[PDB]
């Protein structure tokens, strides 16, 4: 059978919130079948535990946040995404702030964090979600969708009509079964139009931004010195966006999301649409892996 998967070891890291510019420390944990992603803010007396599920997202207009009471973890996105890509289905996550770290903008250093802990398999069948029928949120112009699709595929379009953005590609569809996504997809930095950032600095927000962990660009170029570390960076960012928000189901998916123009607020509202209609979805294992019609 495909088994459930969680950490080897307990592994730790520091690094600065985008948002709030305050250092923060982070702990990846093992934890037991059926667990799921938990955070915990280890700072807070109690600690307050916030399971990474798609009905405990808060705010979703800059990042996405869990959200229990008034006790927030913010920016959790990019860490789920290293989770969500390399199949840890149980793990604690400690952090002494209200911030996941930002790191270098990717989900790179969360990807290295997981890795250098080690996989460890456990004694449960893994849980899938398979997308029986085709479900859909709008926004305007955006777009968010899950479509059935016989194994693990993640499409982007994104539309930006700045001169930076004329004759890059702006579309990319990654189907797991030839695309790794550590080395396609994880790496992938956040970006920024300098307008916007300049905008939330006026308002003393994003203080922890800097070149070194976000690509930033103008109407015409972009900014960072060494430029690209994907040809397609931009558009790869926005799927590794899409795959960690929609690890708040839970699971891993059996189908495929097709975002236009989206974020984290359509990617939150399409998890709870899809998640309300059991004839769009079902769980499903596999007892022989050579059946499956995916594979980690
Ligand atoms: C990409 C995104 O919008 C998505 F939701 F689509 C979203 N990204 C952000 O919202 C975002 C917010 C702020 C920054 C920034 C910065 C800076 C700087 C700076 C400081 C000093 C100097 N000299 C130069 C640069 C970058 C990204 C996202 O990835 N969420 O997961
Ligand atoms: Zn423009
Ligand atoms: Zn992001």
């Amino acid at each position: 059978m495909i088994k459930q998967r969680t950490l080897k070891n307990i592994i730790r890291a520091t690094g600065v919130g985008l948002h709030s510019g305050e250092k923060v420390y982070l702990t990846l944990k093992p934890a037991p079948v059926d667990t799921g992603i938990v955070f915990s803010r280890t700072d807070l007396d109690p600690v307050v535990e916030i399971p990474a599920r798609a009905e405990n997202v808060g705010e979703t207009t800059m990042s996405t946040t869990l959200v229990k009471g008034d006790v927030k973890v913010d920016t959790v996105e990019h860490l789920l995404s290293a989770m969500a890509g390399l199949g840890i289905d149980n793990a604690y996550v400690e952090l002494s702030a209200s911030e996941v770290p930002i790191m270098d903008g990717s989900a790179g250093p969360f990807v290295f964090l997981i890795q250098s802990a080690g996989l460890q398999e456990q004694e449960a069948a893994k849980k899938f979600i398979r997308i029986k029928r085709e479900v859909s949120v709008e926004e305007g112009d955006k777009r968010a969708v899950f479509v059935p699709f016989d194994g693990f595929k993640v499409s982007f379009e994104i539309d930006f009509d700045h001169p930076v953005f004329r004759g890059r590609t702006q579309q990319a569809s990654v189907d797991f079964s030839s695309t790794s996504f550590v080395k396609e997809v994880s790496r992938a930095r956040t970006f920024g139009f300098m307008r916007d950032i300049e905008y939330l600095r006026s308002q003393n927000l994003a203080l922890g931004g800097s070149v070194e962990n976000a690509i930033v660009v103008d109407e015409n170029r972009v900014l960072n010195e060494d430029g690209l570390r994907y040809e397609d960076e931009f558009v790869k960012h926005k799927i590794l966006d899409a795959i960690g928000d929609l690890y708040l189901l839970g699971n891993s998916l059996i189908g495929e999301f097709r975002g236009f123009k989206s974020g984290h607020a359509l990617n939150n509202q399409l998890l709870r649409t899809l998640i309300a209609d059991k004839d769009a979805w079902e769980v499903v294992t596999f007892e022989d892996a050579r059946t499956a019609p995916i594979s980690y």
